[PDB]
């Protein structure tokens, strides 16, 4: 069930490729509600693509280790000990703006991992608690696809900064 550890991994990964095939390994067949997921990061990453500051921010980082910049901006965003639908899907658009990088290739795996083990080691008891990924259907639902907008872009580039 979706509240299951494993199908927890399982989804989010498939969220994850999925959703770093748009901004830019074999697609494993997909079901109804991550079909839905799938759209919505695709939705969320175009406005956030266009949020001129948080662009800015992101170029900001000039990065010779990924891993280093990546640990440290997710740890950031996260070190206040609470959980939200937001930080993950700034999790996952800012792995995949590090993968839009590194297509100078490679990298999508390794930088897909570092966001799964994230996951699994910080994250995957908070989404259990949640029911699974269908929590973040409801983020979804419960608002609007520019207003989550300033809400994941604000948390990613708060998190920038300190770095």
């Amino acid at each position: 069930g979706p509240t299951s550890s494993e199908q927890i991994m399982k989804t989010g990964a498939l969220l994850l490729q999925g959703f770093i095939q748009d901004r830019a390994l074999d697609p494993v067949p997909q079901d109804a509600s991550t079909k839905k997921l799938s759209e919505s990061l695709k939705r969320i990453g175009d406005e956030l693509d266009s949020n001129m500051e948080l662009q800015r921010m992101i170029a900001a980082v000039d990065t010779d280790s990924p891993r280093e910049v990546f640990f440290r901006v997710a740890a950031d965003m996260f070190s206040d000990g609470n959980f939200n639908w937001g930080r993950v899907v700034a999790l996952f658009y800012f792995a995949s703006k590090l993968v839009l990088k590194a297509l100078s290739p490679e990298l999508i795996r390794t930088i897909m991992g570092w966001t799964l083990d994230f996951l699994r080691e910080r994250l995957l008891g908070w989404i259990q608690d949640q029911g699974g990924w269908d929590g973040l259907l409801s983020y979804f639902g419960t608002g609007t696809w520019q207003t989550v907008t300033i809400f994941v872009a604000g948390v990613l580039t708060a998190s920038l900064t300190i770095w």
